[PDB]
């Protein structure tokens, strides 16, 4: 199961294009706060928010604006795009999976038209929050910058 | 130091005005879908909110729309007043505790200007959330409709 790279890591791959910042950065302290768990942002340049990993989907907001994965190796990841957005009621957001769907680093997950949302939230920075983290584990942003989707090796779960 | 009532139960109060919903009413999954914990919902009518316990203030938002609480019994709780309103900036919202503070049942903590807000966010519903409930216990709601602030004995933990 488990999907590990030449250092025997498990692979998580950058779901979204644009800026990877610390979830320090994300101004919703709820996230900021890290209140549902550790993990770090994107503020995207692109709409298309691919899987970071080969697992599972387990649930896909009615709102399709954020997803919950749970990768083979048992990590379970909430993805959810931008900031105050259920407001929009769903509108801007395309969905191209489904609870309990498989998948496989860099399947498209769902397809956000900027320009629709965009007007509307105060901020489309999108935390990647690990919920299930283990008593100790923190995350760390291994890249700097601009991310594309699918590069790996951007964060460290140490 | 835990505050109890007649059946030895620790005193939880109405921290606002308005009517009482479960938890899964809420018009927002990460709330309904307890992702940060069990908890229950007040619609307000008023917007005053008050101390649901004796304990102390653990943090205050930025924004100020939201509280965390701890009582001395060592429960915690998260107040977040509405749905969205970090969009708001804080505007409508002030505070009268800071954090450390010790409080009381019924002690202010928050007034919001309802006609400000109450048009800029999708609800008004406001969750009431358990973040730190022991493995197996769940939010009864025991008040039913419409509930005022200082009502006790509105819900149960079992």
């Amino acid at each position: 199961e488990p999907l590990q790279n030449e250092i025997g890591e498990e692979v998580f791959v950058s779901p979204i294009t644009g800026e990877i910042h610390p979830i320090t950065d994300v101004p919703d302290q709820v996230f900021s706060g890290k209140m549902m768990g550790d993990g770090f942002a994107i503020l995207p340049s692109e709409g298309i928010v691919v899987s970071p990993v080969r697992g599972k989907i387990l649930n896909v907001f009615p709102t399709k604006h954020a997803i919950g994965l749970q990768s083979d190796g048992g990590r379970e990841i909430l993805i959810h795009f931008g900031i105050d957005t259920v407001s929009l009621k769903g509108e801007g957001f395309t969905s191209f999976v489904s609870e309990g769907d498989r998948v496989e680093p860099g399947q498209k997950l769902l397809e956000v038209d900027l320009d629709a949302v965009k007007p509307n939230v105060p901020s489309l920075m999108t935390p990647i929050v690990f919920t299930n983290l283990a008593e100790g584990e923190t995350v760390s942003i291994k890249a700097s910058g601009s991310v594309n989707r699918e590069q790996e090796d951007i964060v460290k779960i140490e």
